[PDB]
């Protein structure tokens, strides 16, 4: 189950997510933008699913894709700080599963912003250790598809 | 016109949102609670809307209903976040128009919002001062549906 997934979960791996989101984080359009830009540039395949956000070949300079990308930084702030209380991250997880339900994102394609996350990480120096952190966390969320 | 409403931001009001947020932000679940069965104890003309988030007379022991009134916060947080720079708040506050849109939320009854928050604002001492610049942020959604 999903809350499986959430209690799972273990104090070092919330530490690895809270200190690099601490960086990450910090910067929201910045790296937002770089997440999604980069999801586009190595899973071409996927911008098909974006049609509303225009020419996302624009970057930043697309406002559709800015906003876009910004509210997507605060849907891992929420995660992050719900990361002590299984009830509250399954429940706004279970939130987010739906928006992409809705637009037939199965759990594998979902997957595929491991990649992208791997590279913002290491932008900032955050190997390994992190972004198998961070695929875990993602993992919970494909419980939910 | 959103960008002239994001204009009505002034110096003072973005200083009183950022000072009743840094108290109301601070239990976004809690809160978030409030402010949405507030809305639907005051307009149960609205409850029709939210159909997907099933029986909203169970409040906090709702899941879907807890997921969804975090998550509201959150879009706070980020209009919050926004305020220094208008380019960012215009392009995140049409993001969540968007969102509106789509269900048939017009202008007038998004505005249905601010008894809700005025009375939130009201039960941690924030008068009416708060509660009319918390209605100027939420003008610039207005504008934008
Ligand atoms: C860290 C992982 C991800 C997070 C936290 C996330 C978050 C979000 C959020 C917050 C929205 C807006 C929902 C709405 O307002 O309707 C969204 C929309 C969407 N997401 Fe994701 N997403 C993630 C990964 C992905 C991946 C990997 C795909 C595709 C393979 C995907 C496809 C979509 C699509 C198609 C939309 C709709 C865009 C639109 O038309 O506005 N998402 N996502
Ligand atoms: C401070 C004001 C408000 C904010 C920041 C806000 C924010 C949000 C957010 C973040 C969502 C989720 C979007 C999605 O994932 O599709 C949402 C959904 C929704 N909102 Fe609002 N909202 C506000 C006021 C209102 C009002 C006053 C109404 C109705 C009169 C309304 C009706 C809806 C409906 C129908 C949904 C869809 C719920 C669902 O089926 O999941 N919102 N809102």
């Amino acid at each position: 189950s999903v809350y499986d997934a959430a209690a799972q979960l273990t104090a070092d791996v919330k530490k690895d997510l809270r200190d690099s989101w601490k960086v990450i984080g910090s910067d929201k359009k910045g790296n937002g933008v770089a997440l999604v830009t980069t999801l586009f540039a190595d899973n071409q395949e996927t911008i098909g699913y974006f049609k509303r956000l225009g020419d996302v070949s624009q970057g930043m300079a697309n406002d559709k894709l800015r906003g876009h990308s910004i509210t997507l930084m605060y849907a891992l702030q929420n995660f992050i700080d719900q990361l002590d209380n299984p009830d509250d991250l399954v429940c706004v997880v279970e939130k987010f599963a739906v928006n992409h339900i809705t637009r037939k994102i199965s759990a594998a394609e979902f997957g595929k912003i491991n990649g992208p996350i791997k590279k913002v990480l290491a932008s900032k120096n955050f190997g390994d250790k992190y972004a198998n952190a961070w695929a875990k966390l993602v993992a919970v969320v494909q419980a939910a598809l």
